[PDB]
Parts: structure tokens; sequence; C-alpha cells
């Protein structure tokens, strides 16, 4: 009789960390019509079928993968299959990659994706669902699969109680109240971050671990912090599972570089930048006991060339591979501020002086000090200057004068709150002219240590003053690219749309399908993250200035966090840094025509607008389309009031009732996701793997004349400035992170391309998606003629000779300085 001949590709466990024992009664599948239905209008199941036979004969599945031949029967009472049930009786949980229904033609093919994890039967309350490869908004669901799709949609919400389990799938919201340890010690107590007007916060995926006893606001610790199965990425390679290496960084390789320390066996300072150098030359030697501990670590291993006994090298930041003093160089610092790790903060600056907006009844008089007339703009006047808007800033005033007095109330951190005035010089580069090292003065609270301003100077102690001003500057850099323009922006913004769209979205949804992809791994490697990253004690709080107040000053910036200022155009208009102009081909001008991060970033928003603009169009043709889809109302509503709940009432809000609101938000959450990322993650290394070109914290504040500091910074400015920056201990911690972080695993999904050739069944998002890809690739080849165009050497390459590939689209695996991956993924 009739058979539907079916092939079931799956991985056993083992792969992503005996065939024969998947045949017999151990996996049923059920096929689920998606035309006829039973009395109560939902479609009908077929009997349990098992897997026949192991399939050889196929074309090389990928690595890892086995296919395996299956046959249903399936009578005319049946209808056309659209989704299947499939229990697993085996003891261990399997990779499901797919199902394929052959067909005469390859037009008749029926094709489900699934990739997903199916546990043993007993472990689910309701059986696992996979649905064909077709798109659907609600409304065109067909009926006898609209209670299914909700019911899964009902299955993915759960209902807001329990520990969650690894095997559960479960999406929701909790405030970030995980990240303290209270009932280990009260040092590690930490306020919770979100749910409040004094620190509100993006949600995070729930885990219900429960309450700490000292505090029942605080979620108790646990060795594993949960993510929906899936979101879990497993690798074919261990190496590629690279956000493991927090987690082992700071309970494994931390512990064991403190004790040679505490040994005194390798010195505790670095007394030249030679021995900041000798890192990637010769390596360091460290105790036999401490290499043996830290090399066998997957993830780890790979950070650090090793003979087995004595030595650990890093690789040579690219930074440092033609120059190693360029850094230090006036240009580059100016240069980084548009084609470094953080190219995003600087602003035009339309006055002078520069203004606060703080109160001097708290913080004493706010007024800038810096005066025009002590600046060098070769030979422009002032008043020359901010008509022909070639005046800029690195504001970090207003942003660090709030938290000065208590971060230098720490043991080992001091701070001023910066401001840099840039000059835009007529050959398109940026000038460093003044730079504002202020403190809070609180006439009742102040110390003795005063505000000042520097000048650039090339000779004499003055030029070490200066150089330090460069460091106090890029520490406030430094700790504001980490915490708000890559954690806040990218990592913690994002995560409260993925919850909502796994919630809402069916995975037969188009826009569950356009968003997805630049989901991957987000949500883990940011479970991780509050782990062993952003954790009371963690990485970023032993090795970055503010300490324990790090993670509370991005919460302190999140309340002016406005969703549709993340569209690059409207960022760039509002910074500053370019004028609306329809004339344009990006309606945009900038102010800094070789503005690297904002040119190349234009050409990639672009790309994605058109693919967002094609693909809409495709299942809404009106605007009343969009009002009238639930899944896409709900999915909205949600993740403004409860995703970003602490900002629901803002009036920046897309209201989502039109076309062009649908393809804003779309674009905005891939533009995040994608290149924004890329931008501020994949540098981190390149750039910041010499400690002195990023330093991550500083220690000390100016020294006074007729000190010992003072009389070092004369005779030993090498020293001077080391003693000022992050120590030994915290660089090799915090070098190590860097290097994980900036590593593009091998199994990465780049920017225009899926996981899956197969993702839908509709030949016009197919195509559409294919043009994107094309795109892509010509952008590509136009950002590598201005990387080779001498004329813009002096802002793409600068004189660290280190050609701006952040934004190029594709790269190969590893630590490549280029690339964009579809999602937030490291
Ligand atoms: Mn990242």
């Amino acid at each position: 009789g009739h058979k539907i001949k079916g092939t079931v590709v799956l991985m056993p466990k083992n792969e992503l960390e005996n065939l024969n024992a998947f045949l017999g009664r151990s996996v049923s599948l059920q096929l689920i019509s998606a035309t006829k239905a039973d009395a109560h209008g939902k479609g009908k199941v077929g009997k349990d079928t098992f897997l026949e036979g192991i399939n050889t004969s196929l074309p090389t599945l990928g690595a890892g993968e086995s296919a395996f031949n299956i046959h249903f029967e399936w009578d005319g009472s049946m209808g056309i299959p659209g989704a299947f049930y499939i229990k697993n009786y085996m003891q261990v949980e399997f990779f499901l990659k797919s199902l394929t229904l052959e067909a005469i033609s390859n037009q008749g093919t029926i094709r489900f994706v699934c990739n997903s994890w199916v546990y043993n039967t007993k472990l689910y309350k309701s059986v696992r669902i996979f649905f064909a490869n077709h798109t659907y908004v609600p409304s065109e669901t067909p009926a006898p699969l609209v209670e299914y799709r909700e019911e899964e949609l009902k299955s993915l919400r759960g209902n807001g109680t329990g520990e969650r389990k690894e095997y559960d799938r479960i999406y929701d919201y909790d405030v970030y109240n995980d990240l303290g340890n209270p009932d280990k010690s009260e040092k590690l107590a930490r306020p919770v971050l979100g749910g409040s007007s004094t620190f509100p916060y993006p949600r995070r995926g729930r885990t219900g671990r429960g309450p700490t006893v000292t505090d029942p606001n605080t979620e108790k610790q646990g060795e594993v912090f949960y993510v929906p199965r899936d979101e879990n990425l497993g690798h074919l390679k261990s190496k590629d599972a690279l956000e493991i290496g927090t987690k082992s960084l700071s309970q494994i390789v931390q512990p064991a570089f403190e004790s040679a320390f505490d040994l005194k066996s390798t010195p505790i300072e670095f007394h030249s930048f030679q021995d900041v150098h000798d890192l990637y030359e010769g390596g360091i030697k460290l105790p036999r006991d401490v290499i043996s501990t830290i090399i066998p670590l997957p993830v780890i291993k790979e950070l650090y060339r090793t003979d087995g006994q004595h030595i650990l090298k890093f690789p040579q930041p690219h930074v440092v591979q033609v120059s190693q003093s360029a850094w230090m160089t006036d240009e580059e610092f100016a240069r980084e501020m548009i084609a470094g790790v953080n190219p995003c903060v600087i602003r035009g600056l339309e006055e002078f002086p520069p203004k606060s907006n703080l109160d001097p009844a708290i913080y004493g008089d706010q007024s800038s000090k810096i005066t025009a007339d002590s600046l060098d703009l070769d030979g422009y006047t002032m008043d020359e200057a901010l008509g022909s808007r070639r005046l800029f800033m690195l504001d970090y005033h207003d942003i660090f004068m709030p938290y000065v007095r208590q971060i230098n109330q720490l043991n080992s951190a001091k701070t001023y709150a910066t401001r840099t005035i840039l000059f835009l010089r007529e050959d398109g580069t940026l000038k460093p002219v003044a730079i504002e090292l202020s403190l809070p003065h609180s006439a009742g609270d102040l110390s003795a240590a005063v505000s000042q301003v520097v000048l650039p100077a090339k000779e004499g102690v003055e030029s070490t003053i200066w150089l330090l001003a460069k460091a106090y500057v890029i520490v406030n850099d430094s700790c504001y690219h980490q915490l708000m323009s890559h954690w806040l922006n990218t990592h913690a913004a994002m995560e409260p749309f993925v919850i909502a769209t796994h919630r809402h979205l069916s995975v037969l949804h188009p826009i569950y399908k356009l968003l997805t992809p630049h989901y991957r791994n987000n949500m883990n490697i940011n479970a991780l993250a509050r782990q062993s990253l952003i954790n009371a004690n963690g990485i970023i709080e032993t090795t970055f200035l503010p300490s324990k107040y790090s993670v509370e000053m991005s919460s302190a910036v999140y309340k002016n966090w406005v969703f549709t200022d993340q569209a690059l155009p409207a960022d760039l208009i509002k910074r500053g840094v370019a004028i609306k102009d329809p004339s344009t081909p990006h309606g945009v001008r900038l102010l800094i025509e070789d503005y690297p991060y904002a040119a190349d970033g234009l050409e990639i928003w672009a790309a994605i607008k058109t693919w967002v603009q094609e693909y809409v169009p495709l299942y809404y043709a009106r605007d009343d389309d969009v009002k009238n889809d639930s899944e896409l109302q709900h999915w909205w509503k949600e993740a403004v009031e409860k995703g970003h709940g602490d900002l629901k009432d803002k009036p920046w809000w897309p209201k989502l009732q039109t076309l062009e609101d649908l393809v804003e938000v779309c674009l905005i959450i891939i533009w995040i996701a994608s290149a924004l990322h890329a931008a501020v993650n994949f540098g981190q290394y390149p750039y910041g793997g010499l400690i002195m070109n990023r330093p991550t914290a500083s220690r000390r504040l100016l020294p006074e004349k007729g000190t010992p500091e003072y009389e070092e910074m004369i005779n030993n400015h090498e020293k001077a400035y080391l003693r000022t920056i992050t120590s030994k201990l915290p660089t090799l911690i915090s070098l190590s992170v860097i290097e994980i972080l900036s590593t593009h695993a091998s199994d990465e999904v780049y920017l225009g391309q899926r996981d899956n050739p197969h993702w839908t069944s509709d030949s016009k998002a197919l195509q559409a998606f294919q043009k994107f890809g094309n795109k892509l690739k010509e952008i590509e080849e136009k950002l590598v003629r201005r990387n080779n165009d001498p004329s813009l050497q002096g802002n793409r390459l600068g004189p660290v000779q280190l050609p701006y590939t952040l934004l190029y689209p594709s790269s190969e695996e590893g630590l490549t300085f280029r690339g964009i991956p579809n999602s937030i993924s490291i």
C-alpha cells in the first residue's frame, strides 16, 4: 500500500558534547495533518512509526550526523502532513536535525527543520511537536494547526513558576537579581538591577532557582545557569564552545594566576613597557603547577602558546603588529575614537566651553575649565572651528562624575570624570587638543585633589602628564565601552527581544523566521556572563575600575537608552557627527567624512534595510495586516511592557500599527545583534590586548609636585604609567577574557547566511535572502577598496597600520578583526 518515505537526520549526544540502538521501538514519529481534522478541529494524528534502518546512501551529511529511513502509512483520510510528534524512548537525549518526506518531484518534498534536542519522553509534559517549513501569519495558519500552534506557544511561555531544568524550553523574564552572592558574604551583595526607577534595566531569561536565605529579593547560586534547552548550543569541536571559557577563567585560571603572585614566583608589577610586550614575545614564566592547571582546559588552552611546562605566551595584538609604539601617538588616541574598539561615543561640540547638566549643589561648580585660547587648532580660531563643524569631544564628565566619589573610596581605584576635545584637521584626521580631568568637590566632603586641564606636550615631565591624562580618558572609555557600548547596548538590550519572540511568535511566523537567526547563542553567552563575567567578584569587577559599582553604572546609563536612537542614522545625528541630507545615498552626511565605523556601518545598515523592506511585504501588504496580526501585537506589547518594562512609558517606542514601524523595529533589532555588536566586540583583543593602549583601571590620581611620585614621573615615565594603570595580575586575567571574546568560532553563522537552506519553503523569501547575501559580498569589495585607498590611510589604518576590517561581513574562524555574525554570540 501507499507509504510516505521519510528520512530523519539526527546527531547522537556525544557528537555535540551505537546507531543500531536508535532502531527497534526506540524512536516514534507520528505525522500530523495540516488539512484534515478530528471532531475538535485539530489535525489528525497518525500512528506511532519507528526508525527502520540507517541510510548510508545519502550524499554526505554534515559531520556527526546520521540519517535513518522511516515509512509512514497515510491513507486518503489523512490529508497532507504539516507537522509531526516525536517520542524518544531511549534514556539519552539526541539532537534532531530534520525530517524530510520524499516525493516523486522535488517540488512535493515536505521538509521539517528541527534543530532541537529531544529528551526521553518521560521528561516532557507534552509530546514534542515540529512543524513543516511553511510560513504563516496567524490568519493564514491552516485551521487544523491553529490550536497546535497556540498550545506550543503556551508551552514555551510556562507559568512563571518553578526552577528551570536542563530539558525545559520555557522562556520568561526576570530581573538581574542573580549577580550577588549574599548567602556567602555580605561583601558580595549587589543591588537588584531592573524593576525600579532607581536601577532600571532590561530583563533577562528567568531561571527560577529561588531566593537566598539572607535576601529574599536575590536569586540563590547554582552550578548551571539555565537557558531554554535549544539556546544552549552544542558544538562539534570543544574549541568552538567559547562561551564556556569565562567560567573556567574565573573559577580555575584566575586562582591559578593568583597563586603565582601570592607565592612571589613572578614580579607583582610590570616595571617597564617591555615587560608588557614580553607577554607576546617570549611569554611569561609561571610555576609548573600553574601551567599544568591552565593548559589542559578546553577553550582556555587555545588562548596561549605554551611549552607545556613553564611558559604562557599571548598572541601579538593587531594594534602592535606593525609598530610597537604607535599606540602612544596622539594620532592613534584620537583615531580609535572613530575606528577603534569603541567608535560610537564621540560627539560634535557646537559651543565652547562645553557644559554640564549636573547640579553644582552636589558636586561644586561644574563649569569647564578649558579655555578656547589655550588650544592649538592648526591656526583656526574657536569661532572658525565651531562654524565649520570641526570641533568634537569625548565627553565622560556627566557620565562619570556621579560615581567618582564612590569609586575613589575603593582600595586601588582612582579616576577622574574626563572630557577630551578633538579638532578635525584639514587633512581629515582628528587631533586631541585638551583633556579635562574633573573631580567632585562637595565643599563638605571633598579630599584635597583638584580638577585640572592638561594640554598636549611632547617633551619633559609635561609629556608624561599628558600621556597619563590620555590613560585616565581611556580608563573611562574602556569602562563605558565594555559596560555600556558592549554589554548594555548589545547583550543586555537584545535578550528581552529573544524571549518575547519565542513566547509570542510561532516557529511558523514570518517575523520569527526573520529575526531568530539574529539571536543565536545570545541567551547562552549572557547566562554564562551573569555567572562569571558580570557577577559579584567576577571577571569584570575584578579587572575594571568601578569594581562592585560596574554593573549598576550600566543601569544608570540605561535610564537614557532609547530604542529608536539605536538606528545608525539616528545615532549619528543625535551625536552631532552627521546631519540629515536627502541628497546623499544614505540620507545623512557625515561631518567626519572618513569616519570608518560610520561610513562602513551605513553600507551594512542600508543592506539590512533593503532586506527587511523586501521581506516584510511578502507577508504584510497593508498597515492593517500588521495591526491584525495578534502574535505580532502580543510580541511587541510584551517586549516593551515586560522585556524593557522599566522604560515602557517612554514616548519613543514604535506603536507597531504600520508597515513602516514593523520594518523599523526589525531593522533596528538586526542592526544591534549583527553589525553593532560586531563593531564593538571583535576589536577587544586587537586593540585592548596591549594594556597600555586600553587600560581597564586607574589606581592613583596625578601626583603633586614635590613628592616622590612626581619625581618618578620625571625619572621613570614608563613606571609612572604602569603604576597608574591596571596592575599585572588583573591585566593577565582581562587579556585572557578579551582574547576569548574576540574569537570567531568555526561554526559561526554570519550576516547573509543561515543555518539551513530550507528555513522556509517560500521561494520569494529565499530569493530576497540570496540578494541580501550578494549585496553583502559587493559591500565587502567596496570596504576592501576603502582600506586600500591611500587617501584614507590616516583614519582607516593610522600609525598602527591596522586596516579597519571590523565591518567586513565575512570572516574565517579565529581572532580575525573582521566578520559580522548574525547575532550577539560571544
Ligand atoms: Mn560580545
